[PDB]
């Protein structure tokens, strides 16, 4: 509900604004937070957050607090806008293209951003967590007007109650439901279903999910994580006992889950060599 009251477009005080994509006569922006000691020539890790809201609504403001945290730790942290149903009459596949365009843009512009182009983390909540996962493991579905010699693939992901299974193929593949998914998603459902793209050799990830989630059942995420681990990938699943969809957000449950998810995300980033340990 609180997340639902966020402003669009957001103020994002202290952020630098860059347009990463011009599409359908809208300028899609990144809201960029740099560390206090940032200099051109830096080669910092970066994180790009994609807001939640069912691919229908939401605001980059959702992840402003996390951006401020990670910029405090020395990352170039940013929150991306992307097209949504209520504002732009797009479908899920369009959202995925925008998320991929954002990672591509950060990589293309890594030098001027003071960023290491092989340390770009994709992150998000719910629908935005789906997008982040798509940037790590789903093939590009379109080639927009952008540098396709530059990869859209993120180097790691941090997912907050993501949607990871968008097709029922290979679960316990009924036709009419997959056809309804096709019309909603703008493509074959498997083409935007991270679970259907599990293979060896993928970037590392951490996932935070409530065990009492009625929106995205925890069991879908357990299945995902088990299969990823079977494929040899680093896929850390942190259950939040009794928590529901949206539990991790700044401003709810006394900020306890907010703080805990940041702590664990920080250690994950140290583990994979994207952040220096807090001990310096
Ligand atoms: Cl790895
Ligand atoms: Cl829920």
């Amino acid at each position: 509900a609180e997340v639902g009251r966020l402003r669009y477009p957001p103020e994002m005080p202290g952020a630098e604004v860059k347009v990463y994509k011009k599409v359908d006569n809208v300028d899609l922006k990144l809201y960029i937070y740099k560390p206090a000691d940032w200099k051109p020539a830096d080669r910092r890790s970066a994180i790009v957050f994609f807001f939640g809201g069912g691919w229908q609504s939401g605001s980059p403001a959702q992840f402003r607090p996390q951006c401020e945290y990670f910029a405090g730790r020395g990352m170039v942290a940013m929150a991306a806008d992307y097209r949504v149903g209520s504002r732009h009459n797009v479908k899920v596949a369009d959202c995925v293209a925008d998320a991929k365009s954002a990672i591509r843009w950060v990589r293309q512009h890594a030098a001027e951003l003071g960023v290491d182009p092989q340390k770009i983390v994709a992150s998000g909540g719910s629908a935005g967590g789906h997008l982040a996962a798509c940037t790590v493991m789903v093939p590009d579905l379109e080639a927009p007007e952008e540098d396709h010699t530059i990869s859209s693939q993120a180097n790691a992901a941090i997912l907050f109650n993501p949607v990871l299974i968008l097709s029922r193929e290979g679960l316990k593949p009924r036709q009419d439901w997959e056809e309804r998914l096709r019309e909603r998603l703008g493509t074959e459902p498997k083409a935007v279903s991270p679970y259907h793209h599990i293979r060896a050799g993928l970037p590392p990830m951490i996932i935070f999910h409530g065990t009492a989630d009625n929106t995205v059942p925890f069991e879908t995420i357990r299945l995902f994580a088990e299969a990823m681990k079977k494929a040899g990938n680093r896929c850390e699943l942190v259950p939040f006992e009794g928590a529901a969809h949206g539990f991790f957000n700044f401003g709810r449950g006394d900020n306890l889950a907010y703080q805990k998810t940041l702590e664990l995300a920080d250690e994950f980033l140290v583990e994979i060599g994207f952040l220096a340990p807090k001990g310096e």
